[PDB]
């Protein structure tokens, strides 16, 4: 967006759009210290079942302990995650393969992140 | 929370866990008044108010006995009722009669002590350590989504 401190969020959360490629931002912050949050955002659970099958092909491309950055990816995703307490932004990338529209998908890959960075705040109250 | 909590968590939750009919609770706590909590949640018209992964939803000619047409990827679509809309003792329950989807019998009791009880005809022709975990997580996200939208935190 142009956050409070988009500084390590810069090169990362900056993703290239495309003709089929997409991406978006988030608002979820925590008041427990940041390194106490990183703690949990470092140990690779949050398929979720539902549909008959469930596949993924994930991979780590960035790991930064000193400044706090872990970039997920697929084998298209390219999730990036950043940080009196702490902030936690979010962004990713994706595909609209014939079958839907961005206002279902990026709102199908949107709604989950809140339910993933919301899971993180409970575990570090405030 | 605690043990003086049956006030309306008796005549509801004390409920028929039959043979293939499972259920489970939900630890959640919000710093707004239960009245402030209730308004956000009361809204059965739009479940979107706070409930996740939903899509557009209508009704039938909100009320007690008036059906709705919520819908959620590939395919699946949910059709519910509102057996109980108790507005004084914060309680909503609603069954998914006339649904399109797999997961069978339902009566999602959301009472406020803030707890959501779910029931699922134990079999979707599948496991049981998954039927609970598939939904109980779905449940999880929503009440967590309930919390956010009111200034609990």
């Amino acid at each position: 967006r142009g956050m409070h401190v988009p500084e390590h969020v810069a090169m990362h959360h900056t993703h290239d759009v495309g003709p089929d490629q997409c991406c978006s931002s988030v608002v979820q912050m925590i008041h427990a210290p940041p390194e106490s949050v990183w703690a949990l955002v470092r140990r690779f659970k949050v398929v979720v079942s539902g549909l008959p099958a469930v596949s993924s092909t994930e991979r780590l491309e960035i790991l930064d302990e000193e400044r706090h950055v872990i970039s997920f990816s697929v084998v298209n995703y390219r999730s990036v995650t950043t940080l009196e307490g702490t902030v936690v932004v979010e962004s990713y990338i994706v595909d609209v393969p014939p079958g839907n529209t961005e206002e279902e998908t990026l709102s199908f890959v949107d709604t989950i992140v809140r339910c993933n960075l919301q899971s993180l705040a409970r575990s570090t109250n405030r």
